[PDB]
């Protein structure tokens, strides 16, 4: 099985104890680790995002002197970084080409093993763009690879949202040319739906209106494999993170209304996101509920409710990934796990260990 | 009678059916379709805003092969593109002269009809430099007939606002170089009210203030045609889209206390916002009430409140602009329209069409 | 002893609407003893720079103000919030890029008229400390390089945070201390909205303690602790606020500590959620129950399910008296465009929380 495990840049300039780099990772903890993200200069060419990523990719690569058999992927993309950009790019024949062939002297520049596509999200009319641009890159490193060297990899993070993938992917097409699928099978309730909902629930609860049926876990694990994704070539993203509401009254229940996002964590400042470090300190003196349908827990304390996942959640998971035979696991992720034990003394990693002894 | 219509490039990158593109568009619906928004390069030049923008372009333009008495207007500014940009441009004398040279050979590049001003907003510093470029654009397109020409269409987006208009507008100097003016009578209601409020009320209601008489359609007319506006040139802006408010308590009347923007849609996501597709939805179990004074609906639903339009008050609207004798009705926009008939089985255009069988 | 009043007032100010608009040639130029511009920005080239394409015409109306009072002194400050820490750490803690800007900042302060520098890091992390202690020392050093006769010495001064762990991490203050005129305490904006709770943003003390609020978050201790750190009293300016902090209620429940539901709504000018300018806290008090904390010594005001921790005349005054007999080098204030700067609140009353400190301080 593989563990792969995102962790953000950006994570690096949170506040005291959230403030998060790569050499503060456990080398042996996952398989494959993701440094999200890299950026594309003007000239279509892939670069580092922030003046300092060159030493963060060391710090990065340092770890694999301690496991030697520990593999780094760079992501390139990401939301910050748009749709846009990549509709720009891979629908240009001549930008797409000098992006694929600048891809891999970089890679082997600053140590990597791979590249990850996290173009967040090709619409209808780059479907087939899509298509190509992973063709081409698979090529080019069939092309670049020599002896003393390893291929590189290739993966890419797909939505798990059945509209997106419809519109987005041509599915059977690009399994057959990436190595692994990061199927971000997370974050699939947004506030836009005015109640409370688990944003990464396994199976599907017990209301059956449009948006339940296909926003969980096995609705998009089961039709990724259906259209044509070979279940040695997908991994079940499972996060770190909680996603939180503001009550509209005492109600606080599954589907209970809401008033907005849920109020921002002191270390990740955003509204409707909490770090599972967060959730901890937030579940003393809360409910915790544990959905008996969708196998995930939400804890609710006065007017905040926040679903995420916990040791029992994670494993069971890993459960039901054994059982449909998929590749393993992918993690978003390790900054947003308690990295620094503040949870429980000397539990590093919980949720990602959890993982990673359930795999095991 | 003009209906002059806008629709927004961002539209495209909705989700699902919430993506709007111009061959969307019935070629009979509207007099004058308006693209926003274009920008302003650093060379101080007209120019795209997205990379596509010029495939766009031609999906608006072969729109005109159906209907060859359509006219198209590019719409430069936005409120993304801020106040201080068009400030640095107009008050330097080569910078503006640049931009004015610059936009006849884009226009004319991309088969449009005209210039749409979308300054939002000059300040007092501001007032007479909008003028001069009024003046100078106006002057160019005077100079600039061919033999197979139309003369191009200037026009400005200016605000209902009576602050905004004392503070920036110089009216009666202005109004004598615009073939017309888009008048923005909507979005009256901002959440720093600490109430609910019709962000579109055609007359005041029984509340009073100081900003409670001027924030009205009525209002903007009237003080507008004051300052020396030809009624000949006034379009009368009409929404199709709510502004919206989450609900501090059950009351749910006019004045009622907010603890926020309402609850974003599935496809605008934006708090505070809803489009006519969405409102739709949102009717479904929702009361609806009509204001006697301001002749126009708010609906209310859980702790969620939004004023809107629909094709009543949109056609009395019609009705008043008919009174006053103003050019027609400006549109704010045909992607917040249900373009594709999602509420009522394939009636395309449902608030516009209800705008167009009035001004008959 | 002679105490110094030194005013920031913000380069965007300039563009809220109508009233709110604020320009450097509103400011009374006997009001402060030093006007601190908010900000500049650090251009590709590692050089001190303009921000707004329209920053000269306001340097003009500021040093415009100087003919006025001759004895006003105005300084630059380089960074803020908007510029964040990722630049500074790229520039600091290069030896040829920091010696660029070091050497760029004297020639653009004198070309523009400007008495000194203000460093405006927000902020330093652990590895980027000591990287702050050489960036100082070295403008220090290039100020004391660059007097000649006919010219006073650059001035440089720092905006330091007053919170505890931020200080911790990010300051050498012993070490700063000694190069810097004064320091900038930023001894406000104390309770972020992640507390989930109604919280007064600049208490001078500590209130009756529960567990949720804790020992370090107010005026006192930060400054209290500065002093013990190695910074001289007479280098220490102690921040007071013109604007309040606001949270939106969950429920009735409106004292210190209540529950709420999210940020305060927009102010009409301000238009920043959480955030109230002075005028806008006159409009908002119409209607209001205001409340006074006696441990804090602030006010808070609520109406409806708002709440907003703010200051007035009274509190402004008593900060002045603590700064005084704590024998501190004077106030400092942000912002001059967040107080009633046109009078709105009391006719022919300009800067009326200002004007108060400058009361008191004489």
């Amino acid at each position: 099985y593989k563990l792969v495990c995102y962790f953000t840049s950006w994570s690096q300039y949170r506040e005291g104890v959230g403030s998060f780099l790569p050499d503060a990772i456990q080398p042996f903890l996952c398989t494959h680790i993701i440094y999200s993200f890299a950026n594309i200069s003007s000239d279509n060419m892939l670069s580092t995002w922030e003046w300092n990523d060159e030493s963060n990719y060391d710090k990065l690569n340092k770890l694999k002197t301690r496991n030697t058999n520990l593999k780094t992927l760079l992501s390139v993309g990401g939301w910050k970084f748009g749709g846009k950009r990549f509709s720009e790019i891979a629908s240009n024949t001549e930008r797409r080409t000098a992006f694929v062939r600048s891809v891999a002297p970089f890679l082997r520049s600053y140590g990597f093993d791979g590249l990850d596509l996290a173009w967040l999200y090709p619409r209808l009319r780059d479907k087939q763009y899509f298509s190509t641009l992973i063709k081409e890159l698979n090529a080019e490193f069939t092309k670049e690879v020599q002896p003393g060297r390893e291929k590189l990899l290739l993966s890419a993070a797909l939505s798990a949202g059945k509209v997106a993938i419809d519109t987005g992917y041509d599915i059977a097409q690009i399994a057959q040319h990436l190595d692994f699928i990061n199927l971000m099978t997370y974050d699939f309730h947004g506030v836009w739906r005015q109640i409370t909902g688990h944003h990464s629930p396994l199976f599907q609860g017990q209301k059956d209106t449009r948006f339940d049926r296909y926003s969980n876990v096995n609705y998009a694990v089961q039709y990724m494999i259906r259209l044509g994704a070979q279940a040695s070539k997908l991994l079940m993203g499972i996060p770190t993170f909680g996603k939180s509401f503001t009550l509209a009254s005492s109600e606080n229940q599954l589907g209970a209304p809401i008033s907005g996002e849920g109020l921002p964590g002191r270390f990740t400042k955003e509204a409707g996101t909490l770090a599972y470090y967060e959730i901890c300190d937030f579940l003393k003196g809360a409910e915790v509920h544990r959905l008996s349908n969708e196998k995930v827990p939400f804890a609710t304390k006065g007017n905040q409710w926040v679903g995420y996942e916990d040791k029992e959640s994670v494993k069971n998971k890993v459960r039901f990934l054994k059982e449909k035979k998929l590749a393993g696991a992918m993690v978003w992720a390790l900054d947003l796990d308690d990295f620094q034990g503040t949870c429980q003394p000397k539990e590093f990693f919980p949720l990602t260990n959890a993982i990673k002894d359930a795999l095991a």
